[PDB]
Formats: structure tokens, sequence, C-alpha cells
């Protein structure tokens, strides 16, 4: 019961019932605003359609049709009536806003008969017929009987045979003929299924199509790419239709109370006169700045602005709105907090704080932290930009300096590799089916839409760069080439940006606004977790500290053994057969390594750094090419055979679970003795030459048993205690462990007896909990997402149900034995907002990620506290 | 406080304080028997010596010396007194009996001076001096200043220069000279440390040496090999010395109330007249059957038998005793429940039941279940034995038909591989330092001791075959050859058995006594767990059912794809690029595989069989030799290149965690469809042709997520439902999963939504919990045991603290969602007594192991219930 809600029968609170769009339509209805009345079929009904075999049940059909009767009775027309039909728009609404992804069908309820009854009742044949040519196209697209390709090929050639330039110029005749051509395209590109004439079948098929669409491969990739769970489901709103294609005094448009690209306060957006928004603003026929609407219809612009201001004040955030002007009567068909660009979100957050609309708290909890990745994206080198060959210019849809090769299909944009082969997507317009290539491209180059176009919208959503509405790009896919200015490209290199310019460019790195600093500042005042970085280089350390890192949660020591001028010593060691000989090979590294640590301790200035002992199996240091092995044998007095056999003997079946990490230090404690010396000697020295105290954090990797840790710990403590011969050295130091093995977590109360701190290496922990190597997992992981087996990538987003439990039991149990035990997470999960909230809630002390994710973790840790207190 | 207990101040109950030997000496003291009074230094004091830096503390020293004063005062002599010294025997006692491993020093408290005071007080110079030559040797051995090699080279050449054949023939002079030679060997094979003259230093050094010995590499390997934990510690008993080397009316010996080789009721054992047991019965000078003692000293044999009978009746189990006759006065210096051979343990268990001494329950809980492995050991082929070239004969120390190559060092016996390269250890006598080679050998061939010898004793302990006391084996290690009859062997092949005969032999398999059946019968009446086997072959099934298997807990389906006449279809499939093409390759296997299942269902006759879906990565089916790959390409129309590249593309870094198990069925559900058909069609048919009902158990391997299982389950159910077209088939079937991934266990309440049964694959579960591949782990695992990091092999013995928790949470959580969920363990752990008790206690329903471990699991499941109710 209650599968359907009238707008007035709702509120903004029931967003999961009514979806984003739904509770907003409801809210506004409540606000007493000019919105066409209507009803929402709940997200519940989506779950019902699905978890019930995929059939709109009796109670749903009836509950829908019921509301239809309400509407008729309401606005005195009969649903799909012959003389005066009641037309509706059907548009899907997820609990979460998904701009550029949802479905909208307008003018629903028109048949071969009602289009004439509507024409006579209205007295405007071109109108009724345009609204029919439009409804046939949308239903065939959204309910998916056939694609826009077919449809526009017809509306287009007609314009080009009939000497007409704008479909706005076709006549009541052309349009009605065209309806026939389109209804041909339908039946003729299918079974021979007559285009639903029955308004009621049209409605139900719309409803089904919308529920069905929720499991479309594209919805799934977007949902994963946006952390949206498929437990949600889409609501479907049905509203009484309002028309902007009624004539010269009608129109429609998309407006945003603040620039969604920049954050600049003031109306931003576009419109088209005598057009339906839901398809002709979001595309062709160059739309006009919503500011020009003051010129055309000052009566409406004034009523619109005030209503837009009232919506912003009401939802206390920038509103992305869709309105329609029905012959000088303005209607709002939709609001939603605009989806912004990161610089935008920051800018809007500061302004509302200064403007007194929102508090710092709301400002923090409001930025999608994951989007901060944009702010640290390479900008263009200005001098490379000065000498830049500007082949063109267009609309600055979403900010960014993007440069890369050009490809004409999302598929080939994606197959040239994601955001790694600098791919540039050159399209006319993008569509939901392009979601992956767009998202893989560095920037999008479109040939037609504007700021509210699909490409503008989606790109800004993903922080990708986009120049929309570049009318002069003559594209040829069969040849896969394009014309711009005095040039023709063929999947070659291109460059472009938000300064609108497009050129035939060295990118660098960029400034961080004061809204970034102001936000990060507020972040810091609310977050309780500390944010450390994962940096094994001082350049990275400074970069990380600059962005807010409070220390190093992981300095890997492998580079100190791999580096050319050092690898030979560990190779010497590996092929040595005598502890005294390995010790010797090892000792030679002390000066190199101690050297690396001082430079790190100097970069750090007092900030703690968690140093990690040798992690990888020895095999990684041995050469595996016989050229290189023949070089080594020579610099050792060995025969290629004995080196080749030494290497072979180190080889393992499962390198992720072999002789490595602490295991090597148990068989070769000399590695650990040598590392503790390099570390301890380094620290004491920088402590000497600077007076700044250092409390080294030594982390033994891959521990599964308390006795296994204690063993290596002993060797660490003894050497550390011995090194304190630069004075019996007052220096404190903490010996901790990487919990990256389930046993470590299971027996964390025993491991804590010997470990002063726990650093969760969730990447590897995930790998053992799940049973798969990140490396080999890609060969089946896509199928898993495709099958909805996994909604999130376990390697990017912490699996809280499984791996999350091990982390949470390690903390609780470790703290039974060591109440004051520090715990920090390490890895990709450290820079993931949801992994960070879990960690905040589970009690970790700090988080640690790459230097570029520190701002994300800083923001996420503040949202975690604010969301949790 | 209370680091020392008098014998009377103890009881059999405080066995962990007083050790096996201690509480037994106490018990007997209590029984009012003829044992030299004395005191025990607790196992606690061992823990104290250790966990306190390895120093016998003040409170220990004093508590010991105190009891020494007690003894003096007690048996009116003064400890290490000059004229009448008080001599003591120092012998270590673990909580657990470890025959052949502990330390004993006799005649302790004699110095260069007291040996004469003892000689005058005693009036027997040869006695005092023999007891000194003996004390110098034992202290140097046990307290380890130098080895028996040195010592006997002296006592021996003396006998062979002085025309004396038995050291029993040396005189008061020879012996005293010899003491000098030995005390030379000491100081002269060390620093120049004078042999402790101070009785009190002798005692303390004995005590320390015994505590210290507890961590000796050999104690550790034996402790692991016998599941003894190093948390235990050894107690050290100090008793007033009684002498069997006093003369012609004195002697000593080791007797067992029942044959420990066979179980036959009646005294078994040996003695030597005018000798100290603690070193001259357990070795050279051919000892006499303890039955001949009726001839020599009928007065003593009669008192001895009655006392032996009373000890057996008292401890209600066969007693292994050491007694000494001090000039016609008999003393008991020790009892302990004899360690028996498996056939023995069985035989003694039945007899005590029939004899009315013990109940069935006690009989079951008494057999060391792990020892049942002996009963199913290949016996000799009798006809190969008839035509056997008997190069010799000796004592049937422990039963068995052993055959193998001969090696003269434990090290080389072990390096020729354990019980896998049929190694035969040919020694004069074995020693604690030979523990690993003995244990690796198929049988032991000794040149001197008897039934109570080290080799006899240790071997029977481990169920290894042993022929002791083969006086004619002339051994030459420098040449590594040996003479027997008319032959000389050089690490060649040899064969031997408990029929005593030794020959220059095809072994087969053997009968199982009725005491085995009677025990197994009692087992069944008490055990609640069911015992299934792991068999993928019907030969194995029959063998397993024969031994008591109640079904199959794991039928692996890999052989059905590997077998020559079938591998090409899966290879075809693997190199096919089309679901329809793989399906085809797959379908060809249906007749072969369905064929394998019927034969299994027919062997099983109604017993359930858990069938496991394809487990290994596809790479295992592709050939990796280019000869074989060139063969395949040819039988496919492929170029070696395309096959070679297809194989390369399947290759993984970590094969244990790649694309395998359920993962393959998610990308290739056709594998699972084809397997369900082969299985379901097989079952229905045998159900047809037999009328015996079958309820297939389908097990999906490697599950980590409930949706992942459900996915594959769906495909399984649909095909199973479709196959029921041999009639809509009434056939029931259970879809379950192998919990072998931590996530599976962590999320077991969700996995149970779709799984009807959980089969724990603890081998792989251990591998993921611990972080190591069983394969690559051997390169560091020994070091771990050597370092006491791990006391047990995690792969043979279930780690209850870590892996055990995951099993136990999977059961508790699985049963929250599926109260009636069946749970069984699978693997090596299924046939491990301690893994089986845990499983009984954790609530598993059945256990499953190799067909040869079924009797062990049957017995272990009964001991688990009996130990648990």
């Amino acid at each position: 019961a209650k599968w359907v809600y009238k707008f007035e029968e709702g509120n903004a609170s029931m967003r999961n019932l009514l979806g984003g769009k739904g509770c907003n339509l409801a809210e506004m209805t409540i606000l007493g605003m000019p919105i066409p009345q209507g009803f929402t079929v709940t997200t519940e009904a989506c779950t019902e359609y699905y978890n019930s075999g995929k059939q709109i049940t009796q109670e749903i059909q009836d509950q829908i049709f019921e509301a239809i009767t309400w509407l008729e009775e309401l606005n005195g027309k009969k649903f799909g009536d012959t003389e005066d039909p009641l037309l509706v728009s059907v548009r899907s609404a997820a609990r979460a806003s998904m701009p550029g992804m949802m479905d909208t069908i307008l003018n629903l309820g028109l048949n071969d008969v009602a289009v004439e009854g509507f024409a006579k009742k209205t007295g405007n044949p071109r109108f009724a017929y345009d609204s029919y040519r439009r409804f046939i196209q949308m239903y065939s697209d959204v309910v998916m009987e056939v694609p826009k390709s077919h449809f526009e090929k017809i509306i287009d050639a007609m314009k080009e045979e009939k000497g007409v330039h704008f479909d706005t110029d076709l006549t009541a005749d052309d349009l009605k003929e065209l309806a026939e051509k389109f209804k041909a395209v339908y039946k003729e590109a299918m079974n021979g299924e007559e285009f639903p004439q029955e308004p009621k079948d049209q409605l139900m098929g719309a409803v089904k199509a919308v529920f069905r669409s929720w499991d479309n491969p594209r919805a799934i990739v977007y949902r994963r790419m946006n952390d949206i769970p498929g437990d949600w489901g889409t609501a479907v709103n049905v509203q009484t239709m309002v028309f902007g294609n009624k004539g010269e005094t009608s129109g429609t448009g998309v407006a945003f109370t603040r620039n969604p690209s920049t954050g600049e306060k003031g109306i931003y957006g576009e419109y088209l006169i005598n057009a339906q928004g839901e398809d002709v603003v979001a595309g062709v026929r160059t739309p006009q700045p919503i500011t020009q609407l003051e010129n055309d219809m000052p009566d409406c612009y004034k009523q619109f602005m005030d209503l837009a201001m009232k919506l912003e004040k009401h939802f206390r955030d920038m509103q992305d709105m869709e309105f329609t002007i029905e012959e000088g009567k303005l209607y709002f068909l939709q609001t939603r907090n605009g989806k912004r660009t990161a610089p935008a979100a920051l800018q809007i957050a500061c302004d509302l704080v200064d403007e007194g609309m929102i508090t710092e708290e709301e400002a923090v909890v409001r930025i999608e932290a994951k989007s901060l990745d944009q702010l640290l994206h390479p900008t263009f080198n200005p001098a490379a930009l000065k000498a830049g060959e500007v082949i063109g210019s267009a609309l600055p849809a979403s900010p960014g300096a993007a440069a890369g090769k050009v490809y004409f299909t999302a598929d080939e944009a994606k197959a040239a590799h994601e955001k790694g082969e600098r791919v540039i997507l050159v399209r006319l317009e993008t569509s939901p089916e392009d979601i992956e290539g767009m998202h893989a491209a560095e920037g999008i180059l479109t040939v037609r839409g504007g700021m509210t176009s699909h490409a503008a919208v989606v790109a800004r959503g993903m922080g990708t760069c986009c120049v929309s509405g570049c009318g002069e790009i003559k594209i040829n896919e069969e040849a896969k080439t394009f014309e711009l200015g005095g040039h023709t490209f063929a999947e070659g290199d291109y460059i472009s940006l938000d300064g609108s310019t497009g050129k035939i460019i060295e990118t660098q790195e960029a400034s961080v606004s004061g809204s970034f600093e102001r936000i990060m500042v507020w972040a810091d005042k609310f977050r309780t977790l500390k944010v450390r970085t994962n940096a094994d280089t001082p350049e990275d350390t400074l970069n990380a500290v600059k962005l807010g890192a409070e220390g190093i949660g992981l300095c890997r020591t492998e580079h100190m053994f791999f580096e050319a001028d050092r690898i030979m010593k560990i190779r010497k060691m590996i092929l040595s057969d005598s502890v005294e000989a390995r010790e010797e090979a090892l000792n030679e590294l002390i000066p190199f390594q101690k050297g690396d640590f001082k430079a790190m301790y100097k970069a750090l200035e007092g900030r703690p750094m968690t140093v990690r002992y040798l992690d990888p199996p020895l095999h990684e240091f041995v050469p595996h090419t016989e050229e290189e092995q023949a070089e080594l044998a020579k610099n050792m007095g060995l025969t290629l055979a004995e080196v080749k056999a030494k290497v072979d003997e180190l080889h393992e079946f499962n390198p992720m679970m072999g002789h490595r990490g602490c295991r090597l230090a148990v068989t070769y404690p000399e590695i650990a003795k040598m590392q503790t010396r390099a570390v301890m000697e380094a620290a004491i020295e920088v402590k000497e030459e600077t007076g700044i105290d250092i409390v080294p954090e030594i982390m033994i990797p891959l521990v599964g048993e308390k006795k296994e840790l204690k063993f290596v710990k002993d060797v660490v403590v003894e050497v550390a205690e011995q090194v304190k011969k630069e004075k019996g050295s007052d220096m404190q130091y903490h010996i901790g462990t990487m919990i990256e093995i389930p046993r470590a977590a299971l027996t964390a109360d025993a491991i804590a007896e010997e470990a002063e701190f726990f650093s969760f290496g969730t990447n590897d922990l995930t790998q053992m909990t799940f049973g798969f190597s990140r490396d080999d997992a890609g060969k089946f992981l896509d199928s898993y997402y495709k099958a909805k087996i996994y909604e999130s990538d376990p390697f990017a987003r912490l699996d809280q149900t499984g791996v999350g439990q091990l982390v949470e039991m390690a903390v609780k149990k470790g703290r039974q034995t060591r109440p004051g035990l520090k715990c920090g997470i390490c890895g990709e999960h450290g820079g993931d907002p949801s992994s960070v909230e879990f960690c905040h809630k589970v009690g970790l002390n700090y988080v640690s990620c790459s230097p570029f994710r520190v701002p994300i973790a800083r923001l996420a840790a503040a949202q975690a506290a604010l969301n949790n207190k």
C-alpha cells in the first residue's frame, strides 16, 4: 500500500521514498510554488518490480492509475482523452541525483487520435504535432524501442530537403508527416509493434522502462563510479505537462543560482524559446544565456529570479533548476542542489558561510570530498599556453586544462586507456552510453550543446574538462578525423581548457584557492583523526605537509635497496652463503640508507614518520634477464649458472604469500639489524644537528603471530639500544606492526603485547580476506561488477562488512591489551571518504594516503566527526 | 615458594608440577612401595629458570639444598661427605613422558676424595670407583661437557689392552685409573675446567643442564613431533641413589607389565646383574629377559612381580618400570604407563576391559589416536618374504615390515628424505641426537641394545620398525658400508621386520585385529561427529568405507578434466573464444564425467558424497612445454604462437588467489552448468538402476560473498532442475560451499542464506589467515620451529587461536541464519586428533580426511565426545 504519493503528500525528508527529484517537487509544492501538480511512484515500487520477478504488480498499476484519475479530476482533463487529452511527463528520480543519467519522457498520453483532439482543443496544430513528434522520439529512446540517430536523420534531412533550417520552422504539416516518419522508425526498427496508442500502455511501459533502466550496464558503471548503491532504486514522477513549445511566448530552460563551474554568485544557465527543455536546450539550436531572458520576457525573468532566490534560501544551497514558460506563465518542473565542480563547491561553501546562510559545519559536510582530486590536477603551463596554437574556441563547460589524443567513440576513448593515455573524447554530443569513455578522457570536446548540455553536465560532475558547443568541428567517423580552424586531426594529439580555447601543452600543477584553505581550515577544526601521508621521498613529504599531512604513516624502505648505486649490495647479500658475508653486503648500505633517512627526518621537522621494514621477497632484487644475470655473476666471481640457480631457488609460486616481510628478518635478522641502525643513526644525527626531537616509529611488516613479532622486535630493540652510543641516547622509539594478515587481526590482543602501534595495510589485508591478488583479480572483477556481485572496488573502497570486521576486531582486541594503542590505516583506503569514516567510527588515530589525497582525507575526517559526534 | 616437593608431599594429580615421573614416584611413595626417598624440583622452577633470564634463583637453590639437608638427615648420610658421602641420581621429568629423551645422572655427589671415603665406608673399592667412572661419564654427557664417544673409547681400549672383555671385569685399580682417563677427557676436551668436585656445584650444574636441555634443538623437534607444548617445562627429581653395580647379588632393569610391542599380557623386559640400569641395560652387554631373573633371584622376582602387578592394578594401565636390586634388596626407581606400539595399545585396551580393570570409555580415551597410522602400514608380501634372502636375525624391538636404503647417520638418513625414500638407519645404537633420522627412517637397524634400548624404545614410540641387538653387523662409517652374513652393504637397499629377521621386499597392506574392530566399535558408540572421507575414486571410497567412512566430504572433480582421454576438451574450451564453443568443448565431457560419478554413487551405496566444483585456475589445464603446446596447436588449427599466447594470458602471479574456484563459474557458468548435469544425471541414473536414494551435495569452492555464491547457485539450481527430466525427478540436492576464505567466515551469516552446508577447507583457510602458501612456506618454516615461533605445523594441526576463530565464527554466524546448517571440516586437519576435538567442541557435524585417517578421526571423535560431555 502507498506505492504512489501526490506532491503535497510528500516532503523533502522522504527523499529515499520519493527520490531526490520527488521530495524536491513535493517540497516546492509545499513552498506554494508554480509547479505542475503530479505524483511519485516510490523507489519502493522499483524494489518491488525487481524483487518480485520484474513485473509492475496489481497494487502498483492501480495505485498509479488511481493518481492518474486524481490528476484528471484535478486539472479537468482526461488522461489520453480523444478531444482534450491529459498529457504528462514521466521522469525518473534516484534517491541520489544523477544528472545526465535519468530518464524523461514528455507529452505522454498522445495517440494518432488525441494529437488532433489536442490540436483542435488547443487551436495550434504545429504545437500538438510537435509535441507528438517529440513524444514518439522520447518514448522510443527512454522506453528504448530505437535511438535518436534514426530520429534526427529524419527530422534533419527534412529540414534539408524542405529548405528549412530549424525544426522550429517545420509546419503543422511537416511535423505531422514527420510524426509518421518517426512512428515508421519505431515499428520499422522493431517487430512490427505498433507504437503504443493506448495512453495507459504508454504510461506503464514508461514506468517499466524506467525501473528496468536501473539495471542497465551504464547505470551500473555510473553507480559504482559515484558510490551509489543498487539497493536504492528509482522513483518515477508523473506530472501534468506544461509546454514551452506552445509558441513564441513559451520556452524552457536550465538555470543554476551560482555558477557550477566557478562558484560565482549569480544566475547561470540557458534557455530556448518555443522549445521543450527536456530535449532541445540540452542539445542543438544554440541556447541563450538565462540572462538574455530579461530582454525577451522581463515579466518572467523577474518572477523567476525571485523564485530562484527563494529556492536557494530554502534549501540553503545552490539550486540547479528546470523551468518552463507556458505562454508567459512560468513553471518550475525541478530543483536539486546543483552538482558542482570542486572549485565551485568550495566557492559556494565559503559564500554561504559569509552570506550567513550556512555554518562551517554544513559547509564541510557539504563538499563531496572525493572531488577535491580536481583541485590538484595539473593546470597548463602558461608559457606553453602562450605559444599555444589556438585552433579554436567554444564554451567553458567544466574547468580544467586537458590535453591528449583524440578518439570519436567512448569505447575507443576507453580502450586507449582511461585517464592514463591522455585520451580526449571528440564527440558531437555525449550520451549516457558514453559514460566510461567520458570518464576515461582528460577532457571532452563537443560539437553542439551548451553549459547545460549532457557533456557539460556530466563532465563537471566528474571534474573532467569540457568545451561544449564548438560549432566548427567537422567530424568524420568513417575516417575518424575532424576539422578545426586550418587543421584536420585523426586521433592525433589535442589540448584544451576552461578558458574555452582549444589548441593543437605542458601541464604543471596548481594553486589552491583560499576557499580551499578556508575549507581545509574548518576541516582541521572539526576532524579528530590525524592525517599522515605515505611518502618515501622528501619531495613528496614537503608536498604532503603543504597540503596538510601531519607526518608519514608509511615510508617504504625498498627504494633504498633498489636504487642503482645500492642494489648490488643486496644482490651481493642474496648470493652470499654466510651470515657474515650478508652482514658485510648489508653494512655497505648503511651509509646510503642512513643518508635517505636524515634527508626525510630533515624534511619532516619533528613530524612522525612510520618506517617500514623490508617488505618484498628477495626475488625482487635479483635480476631475471640472463644478460643482467651474466653481468651480476661477473661482478661476483660466479658462473652465470650459480647466479641463475640462486635466483631460481628464490622463486615462488605465490610471491604475495611467500618468504617476505618479517619472515626474511627471522631468517635474516641482519636485514633488520642493518635497517634499525640506518634508521636510529639517522634520527639521532638529525636530532643532533637540529635540536628537534624525533621519536622513530619502526614498523615490522606482515606479522601473523605475537612470537613472530617479538622475535624481530628483539633484534630491533637491541640494535636500537646499541646505536644509542651517539650518547647512550635519550631517544625514544616505537616498534609497531602492519596488520595486513587476518591472523594479525584475530590475534591482535597478543600482537599488541609487543606492538606499540598497529598500522593496517588494508590493500593486502583485503587481498587475504577476499582471497584474491589485486593483480590477478582484474580478469574476473569486471564480471563481478557487471553481475552486481560487488558494487564497489574492494581495493579503492574499504569493504566494511568483511575486511572491516578484522580491522575493527584488531582495534578492540589490541586495545584490550594496550589501551593506548595507536592505530592508523595505510593505503588507498586512507584517502577514501567512506573508508575514512569507518576508521573514524572504529577508532583509528590517524589515516595515511598519498600526498595528493591528504586534502581528501582531511576533509573526510572532518565529515566523519561531524557526521558522528 | 614451593619450588621443591618431597615424594610424600606429592600425589599423581600434581603431574604438571611434578612431571610424569615425579607424581608417579610420589604416588608409589604413597603406595608404601620400596623407592629411594627423594624430592622433585617443580616444572615451575623450569619456567622460572627460563622466564627470568636462565638463572637458578635464590629461592630455587635454597629450596633444593634444603631438601638435600632433608635427605641427609633422612638417610643418615651427608651430601657429598668425605667419609660417608650421600650420592643421588638426578633425572628429568616432563609433564609428558618422553622415553629415550630425558636425562639421568646417577652416583652424583662423588669427588676425588669421597670416592675413597665411599670405598672405605663400603669396603668395596671396585664399586665406589665404578660408580665414579660412571658419574664422570653421565655428568659429562647430560650436563654436556663431552660425549660418550670419548668415554667408551677409553673404557674400551683398556678392556682390549688389559685382556678384559667386560668392564664388569675391570678391577678397583683399572676403574680408578679409568676415572682418571675420563676426568682427563673432561678437562682435556674443554677449557681446563676441573670436573666439579663440589657436590653442590655438581647438583646445580645437573639441575641447570636439565632446565637448559629443554630448549635443545632435539627436544624441540621431538616436542613438535609429539605435540608437546614448550610451556610445560621439565621437573628434575633427585633421589637417594641405590646401586645395582654393588656386585653379583645386585642388578637393575626395565620391565613392562605387558608386551609393549604386541600387547600380550605378562612381564616383558630385561636386566643386567652388577650394572646400573640408567646406562648399562639400555645398551651393551646383552641384557637378560626379565623372566630369567626367576632363575637367579627367585626371592626378588617373586617380590617384583607382585609389586609390578600392584602398580598395574593401581594405575590401571600397563607400567613401564625401572627397578634396582641392591644386594638382594629390590627398589623401584620408576613407573609410568608404558608407551606402546599401536597394536599394543589396542591389545592392552581390550584385555583391561575384559579383565575388568577399565571401562570402554577409558579404553577409548587411552589410545593415542594419532598412532593408528601404524595399523594401516604396509606389511611384507609373504611370498616375497618366503623367497627372502635372510642375511640376519636379531631382536624384534618394534613391529613393522620396513624396507629401504641404508644410511649410517641420522643426518644422512634424514637427507635421503623422511619416510618417503624408504630410508633404513643402520646404527650401533641411536641417541637423542638421532631423533629426526630415526623418525624419517622406515626401520632402525641397531648393532647392540635390546628391547629396552634407546632404538627399541623410541621406535615403538613412533611406530617405526626396529631390530635391536644384531651383534654381527660390522659397520664402517669412513667407508659407509656394513657386514651381515655373507654380504657387505654400502648405503644400498635392505629390508627387515618384527619377525626379527633381516634380509637383502614387496610390502602390501594389512589385516586389522579385532581389538582394532573392538576399539573402533566402542569409538562409534561414543563419537557424535560423523566421519566422511576425501576420496575422488571409488577404489578409495571402498577402502574408506571399510575403515569406517560414513560418506565423502570431498570428491574433487579435477581428475575428470585432467585424465588423458578428457583433458583435450577443457583445452579446447580454454582456447575457444565463444561461450558456444566452450559449451561444446564442455558438453563432450558430460559422458566421461557423468560416468565417473555413477561409479562413485554405486561405490557409495546411499552414503552422501560432497562433490566439489572445478577448483584450479585454467592455467593448470594448459600445457606449458612448447612440445606439448605445439601438439595442441596442431590438434586445434592454431599456430603455436596463438596457443602460447593464450596460455601466457592465463598465467598468474599468485595462482592460489587468482581466477579459480567459483570465480571461473562466474565468468564461465558453463563449467558449472556442465558439472551439475554430469552430477545430476549420474545420480538420478544410479538412483534408477538401484532404487537406493541419493541426495547430491554440490559444493561451490572459494566463496567470499553471499552474492557470489548465489550467482553460481542459480546456475546450479536451474540445470539441476532442468536435468530432472529423467522424470521431473523427485531428487533432492544440497548446494553448499567450501569456507576457505576469511571473508566467507566473516560474512558466514549472509553466506548461509544461500548455502545449505559449510565445508571448511582449513588447509587453504590457514593459508589465507596466516599469509602464506604452504608451498613457499617451507623456506622459512623450519626457522620458525627452531625459533619456537610456531610449536605446531599449522598445516597438519589446526591453529585454534587464529584460524580456529574463523571456523568458530562461521559456524555460530552461519547458524544464526540457518539454524540447521551442517558443517564439516575438510583436509589434513580432519584426520588430526586435536583439530577433531576443536571441531567437536565448535559444533561441526562431520569430519573428512584421507581414507587412511578415517580410523584416526573415528577414534579422535570418540575421545572428543568422551572428553567433552
